[PDB]
């Protein structure tokens, strides 16, 4: 469903960009915020692009 659509409350929900994405009727919740914030929600580090990857 690609479902990510939580307007307002994504950049809420979460802390320095926060983003909802992973529900897709499993209500699950992925919140990715910044290549500088990931942590369950995003709030460690910049694994995604440089610390990690």
């Amino acid at each position: 469903n690609s479902d990510s659509e939580c307007p307002l409350s994504h950049d809420g929900y979460c802390l320095h960009d926060g983003v909802c994405m992973y529900i897709e009727a499993l209500d699950k919740y992925a919140c990715n915020c910044v290549v500088g914030y990931i942590g369950e929600r995003c709030q460690y580090r910049d694994l995604k692009w440089w610390e990690l990857r």
